């Protein structure tokens, strides 16, 4: 008789899919997805084996980073629909058992915004609402006004803006028209947990917290008065306005950042003790080195933060140019670092990265999907990769990403665009792949999507969706919600990941990372008792879901995937 | 139950190698230089500790510019260390005892007072290729304007290129100018390495640790238009054109062809084994270089075979006092991750060129490091002074002698570059210069702590690092420890576990607290352990003494804590 097994709260091991409403469903024929699109198409979560739908900002913004710049951090942006298009998201998500996290960009507002707006006119209460700052004294050139400091903007150039109207910088992390809010404000700090409190009360189930490193920045205080110029990288292809031209020593990772951090956690504790009903969890947005990043979830001192930081190692540190070795050594990092207790998340794909099949190759959808799923803890899905798709062409005229239109021209915007990854999702080969009744989509269409396509996957007897959907639906055993794991590399071309649990079936993924042929000796897989069943396999594997593994030499292919289900240890 | 068989694996995939530093070891004569007359009369001390191979920095001719990595003639004994005759009793002395004697080989470059280099310089037939020589680059800015060749930087500051007023010609030092680069490119340099080896083999050494193999072979001037190419500069504004780090080393180290000069060492060492049987005769490499780099020593996706082992210096790279137990736990896993499958994993705490593990960690750390190095799968390398947690000596500018420092250093910086501290002689006891030698005129100052560590007092007290290592080597004869497998996780930010295990025989597991802070762990969260166990081993500062009983699954670990639990079988 197989043990029992505790059930775990839903954001410890839930599917969580970020959606990136501009592209997902147009339901309107704009060429722009809405909310309505997405409430037309929640049964695809439930289909897929979903858990929890995270999306990119919804709020009123000027558009100017496609959301990231909000006007109005309480009301729904026109475009994508009203609030009353909102509640029936959540009412409908909640129906089908779905969580719905909303996109919470705490470091910054719109200069649309009218915090800002009233900031500038120095309106008693909002003067010291975000960050402001005097010319640094020029004894030698009066006549030619100095910034603060040397700090670089993230989407190029100096991070210090002048007003003509206050006659003073403003401090911008992100672009022009995205000012960083003043986190040692009291008035602020209340603010985020305003806005907080006013969508959990809506019924948000949580947030994913954008962009946390760039919070806090040096208090002149502490540098007699000014602003501390970043240290000087060297990198001798970067200049004074491009970003990598300074170490951002104090204007990022500063540890004042978390205790916000903690403050929102221990809100969010006390919201959820006071309201009952599922969880609610903030999940947070940070590159940093690995020590910063495990400084989210809490610190040594016993403080709690978000219930897991995202991990970007899958975007960040491994690729097509990865090895076997490689992917087993990235993978042990997070597992490694994450405190005692912490909840692990795996992340292949987001909004601001190329798309995990081009970061990888095509041949590695459904390995990397299956590493996805059978690692511990929290799968994340960014919108198309249950479908493998590609990264979409955009022309120059096509571009309208805010980073590549700042660091760019028409021969460079490429190595800075987030385009390609934002492109329509592929429904089906109808006009715009099903994604909108109109040609006329805010970004084109990938030329593949005939090739590419939720309904052909479908509709065909092997698919990346279908291998989607048999991995989401393993996730409900004991083996893959409790279970231990063991991981190691066979050569430089395979690993294995094995998933075991006393009196619970085993799970073994062996993955085939490399463009080669390979051959492994299963007898060096821990808990891998012969014959073992195909669970699921790649679409182009020679071996079909049922399939009996007998003997221990296995020939992979070049990006060939399978799980095995072995009798229990 | 009954403990199945292991097959006994040849010596050195799980040896103690000790490093002997010569010069350091034992004095003989009161000249206050180690030489091999002390080597011969310590021997038993490997017998002792548990050391099964030992392999002695450079003891040839040289004149002691690098001290001994400055060979002016490969084929005979530095006078200063002893005679031929000396080596050859060491060589018979040391096999009588069951000890295995490695040599080390520098096969880079030789001493300019080397036979060769004269020759060399004065383009004597079949000796002017022997080393990179290169005209000054061309100036047509302003002709005649001595250039060099390139901007290649030396490892030891200043220009790689020396002007030769003899020869109208730079010549190529990666090291000291003293240190002449061969033309790996020249089949007569490759001919002379093979007699180097066959010569020591012939005497009976069990083999060679090679030397600096990163820097073997640089960028052919036939492949960037009849010039040296620059190395591409780094930006890195502490460091000027004639400072190490200026320079990133494309053109200069890890060249791909090295690998295949190694191969050809590795060829014909197994046609030597193969030919003469005995007791197989190993190449142990030493390149500090990526783990891509390192890896190809052991061979190649072609199916080449390298080193017996390249060197493991990660913890000396990667890990240190600023270490919690997840980098500790990180970086073990990095080698046995990355290692080719077949090959053997090493574990190197220390070297001559490296601050001592006791100071790059802590004083209360010691026996926890010799615990990881003995209880890891494979070879444990010990550096001298290891086995009685030796410090780190006080070596003032006026006492300095290291080249690097010489050259690098000022009297404000000279502790940056040099390693002398490492190299300060050894404490047998507590007699004068701690019985390194009857002389208190030591060649380097020895350490003020002498009276505090040294082998003799750890000996005869109840506990002491050198009675721990005592241990740990004894139980490398555990079927667990050579055939065990491996299972290594933190419990928290200051502990980890490493658990050997093998079905039918006994399972052995380190508890490591590396923080300065008290931990508690639940030991039940430590795979294939059942209490109770049985303290085998213990940090010199634990409350537990070897023989007690861990029965309670909490357990509370001080600040650098270690303990070896034996535990009953899987
Ligand atoms: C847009 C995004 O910007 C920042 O994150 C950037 C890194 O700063 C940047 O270095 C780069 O990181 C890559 C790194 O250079 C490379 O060596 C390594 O192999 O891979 C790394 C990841 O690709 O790109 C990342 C983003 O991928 C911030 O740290 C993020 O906060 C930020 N994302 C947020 C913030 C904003 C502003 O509101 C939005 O524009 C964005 O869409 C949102 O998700
Ligand atoms: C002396 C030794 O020099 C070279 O190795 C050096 C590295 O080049 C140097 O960068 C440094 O590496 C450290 C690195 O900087 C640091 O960030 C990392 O955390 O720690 C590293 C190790 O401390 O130090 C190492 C030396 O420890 C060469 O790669 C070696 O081949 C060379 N040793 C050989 C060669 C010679 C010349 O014959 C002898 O002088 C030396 O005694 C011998 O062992
Ligand atoms: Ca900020
Ligand atoms: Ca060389
Ligand atoms: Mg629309
Ligand atoms: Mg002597
Ligand atoms: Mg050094
Ligand atoms: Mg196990």
């Amino acid at each position: 008789p197989p043990t029992e097994v505790i059930q775990l709260d839903w954001w410890k091991n839930c599917v969580l899919y970020q959606i990136y409403p501009r592209s997902f469903k147009d339901s309107d024929g704009d060429g722009i997805g809405d909310l309505k699109g997405i409430i037309s198409e929640l049964k695809h979560f439930v289909d897929a084996g979903v858990d929890a739908i995270w999306m990119s900002p919804i709020f009123e913004s000027p558009m100017v980073d496609f959301g990231y710049d909000i006007s109005n951090f309480y009301d729904i942006h026109y475009e994508y629909g009203t609030m009353e298009d909102f509640e029936e998201l959540l009412d409908k998500a909640h129906e089908l058992g779905l969580k719905v996290l909303l996109d919470f960009v705490p470091n910054h507002a719109s200069n649309e915004s009218e915090y800002f707006i009233k900031s500038e006119a120095r309106e008693p209460g909002y003067e010291n609402f975000f960050i402001w700052a005097d010319p640094l004294p020029n004894p030698e050139n009066p006549g030619v006004r100095l910034p603060p400091s040397n700090w670089v903007s993230q989407f190029g150039g100096s991070a210090w803006e002048w007003s003509e109207k206050r006659q003073q910088y403003y401090l911008h992390q992100f672009a022009i028209q995205q000012v960083d809010f003043d986190f040692r404000n009291p008035a602020v700090k209340q603010e985020m947990f305003n806005i907080m409190k006013f969508w959990l009360d809506k019924g948000a189930d949580g947030f994913r917290l954008d962009a946390l490193p760039y919070l806090i920045e040096a208090d002149p205080a502490d540098h007699e008065g000014r602003y501390p110029d970043d240290p000087l990288s060297g990198l001798t292809q970067f200049e004074s306005h491009q970003l990598g031209y300074t170490i951002p020593l104090y204007t990022k990772d500063l540890i004042e950042l978390y205790d916000v951090v903690y403050e929102w956690r221990e809100f969010l504790d006390e919201y959820n003790k006071n309201h009952g009903g599922d969880t609610r969890v903030v999940f947070s947005e940070g590159y940093a080195n690995v020590s910063m990043t495990m400084l989210y979830y809490g610190n040594e001192d016993g403080a709690i933060g978000a219930h897991f930081p995202f991990n970007f190692d899958f975007i960040t540190d491994l690729s097509s140019k990865s090895n076997a070795r490689d992917f087993v050594y990235i993978i042990l990092r997070w597992l490694t670092y994450m405190p005692y207790g912490g909840i692990p998340n795996w992340v292949f794909g987001n909004h601001d990265n190329n798309r995990m099949p081009t970061r990888f190759r095509h041949d590695m959808v459904d390995g990397l999907n299956i590493i996805n799923m059978l690692l511990p803890g929290v799968a994340v899905t960014y919108q198309g990769e249950e479908i493998g798709m590609r990264d979409g062409y955009v022309s120059w005229e096509d571009t309208v990403d805010i980073e590549a239109c700042n660091r760019g021209d028409p021969d460079t915007y490429h190595l800075y665009s987030r385009d390609p990854a934002r492109t329509p999702y592929h429904w089906d080969n109808s006009t715009s792949a099903g994604f909108s009744t109109s040609t006329n989509t805010w970004l084109p269409v990938a030329e593949d999507y005939q090739e590419i396509n939720l309904a052909k996957q479908k509709e065909t007897a092997r698919s990346h969706f279908k291998n989607y959907q048999a991995l989401t639906k393993l996730r409900k055993q004991a083996t893959l919600s409790h279970g231990e794991y063991d991981i190691r590399a066979l050569s430089d071309r395979t690993f294995y990941l094995v998933r075991s649990l006393p009196t619970h079936d085993t799970y073994v993924l062996l993955f085939n990372v490399s463009e080669r042929r390979d051959t492994v000796d299963l007898g060096r897989v821990p808990h891998l008792t012969l014959p073992a069943t195909v669970y699921v396999s790649s679409i182009h594997s020679a071996r079909l879901a049922g399939h009996e593994i007998t003997s221990s030499q296995l020939s992979l292919e070049a990006g060939e995937a399978l799980v095995l289900k072995a009798q229990p240890i």
